[PDB]
């Protein structure tokens, strides 16, 4: 399939910071959710999920269509708890109802990473949504019982090299797992708001116990109070993620470079962006804007 980025009509950078300030200072109101945590990991995760979809060989699945909104992707097992972060993102929608659904999710993504003192996320528009048949069936998104081995495989659909998905892992060092939505309980670290590269030193520093959660599945525990999944874990245990862990860990700046090309990717996996397109939009933060 050929999905060609179509500019929302009229629509240029000014437009879109509006989008993303709107984003940006609902987070800021909505401060209360997830016992404090506040909706900017959640709505990483969404933009994970709706464009972790993709399946290179035939260009299903992806940010594109925005079909997250159709039931079958929405009630995804996989999918559980982002309803939060629809549920957000819906006044946000109904202020700016031009934008596509793809556009806002992925750009819900972007905002947040950026107003939790992430790295400047370069972002495209024109997605275009796209009819309920388009939707991917479930089952595209990974398990977390799993090893190196089946995190390379996976991520080899999504066109991520070892790199790119130590570095998109390091997104695990915000928010949290419930019980309820995953079968996993705890958070991966302490400054679960804020966009660090905490992940990898808690990896390389915690002594981790392996351990059997209330619904009966394996996940690592420290003394401290933090978790990691076993996917997590295999970061650490396969040699060629190990090393990658280790210069994250010692490279804040490197990290933020390597996350903010990777998380650019995944959003854009899957789409045509004609010759004359714009450039990526590098949005200003709230505090940039003095708002
Ligand atoms: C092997 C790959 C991955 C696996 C197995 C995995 C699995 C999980 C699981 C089980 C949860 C807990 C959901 C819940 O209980 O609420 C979670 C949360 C989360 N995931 Fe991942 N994930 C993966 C990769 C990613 C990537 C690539 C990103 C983004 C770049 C990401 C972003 C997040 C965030 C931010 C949360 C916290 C959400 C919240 O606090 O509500 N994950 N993931």
């Amino acid at each position: 399939l050929v999905h060609v980025a179509s500019v929302e009509k009229g629509r240029s950078y000014e437009d879109f910071q509006k989008v993303y300030n709107a984003i940006a200072l609902k987070l800021r109101e909505d401060d209360e959710y997830d016992n404090y945590i506040g909706y900017g990991p959640v709505l990483v995760r969404l933009a994970w999920h709706t464009s972790g979809t993709w399946d290179k060989h035939d260009n299903t699945g992806g940010s594109y269509g925005g079909t997250y909104r159709f039931k079958k992707e929405f009630n995804d097992p996989s999918n559980a708890g982002l309803q939060n972060g629809f549920k957000f993102l819906e006044p946000i929608h109904k202020e700016f109802p031009w934008i596509s659904s793809g556009d806002l999710f992925s750009l819900g993504g972007v905002t947040a990473v950026q107003e939790m003192q992430g790295p400047k996320i370069p972002w495209r528009c024109g997605r275009v949504d796209t009819p309920e048949d388009t939707t991917p069936d479930n089952g595209r998104l990974p398990d977390a019982d799993k090893d190196a081995d089946y995190v390379r495989t996976f991520f080899q659909r999504l066109n991520m090299n070892d790199r790119e998905v130590v570095a998109l892992m390091g997104a695990h060092a915000l928010g949290k797992t419930h019980l309820k939505n995953s079968g996993y309980e705890g958070p991966w670290g302490a400054a679960n708001n804020v966009f660090t590269n905490e992940f990898y030193l808690n990896l390389l520093n915690e002594d981790w116990k392996l351990e059997k959660n209330d619904a009966n599945n394996e996940q690592w525990d420290s003394k401290s109070g933090y978790m990691m999944l076993p996917t997590d874990y295999s970061l650490i245990q396969d040699p060629k993620y190990l090393s990658i862990v280790k210069e994250y860990a010692n490279d804040q700046d490197k990290f933020f470079k390597d996350f903010s090309k990777a998380f650019e990717k995944l959003l854009e996996n899957g789409i045509t962006f004609p010759k004359d397109a714009p450039s990526p939009f590098i949005f200003k933060t709230l505090e940039e804007q003095g708002l």
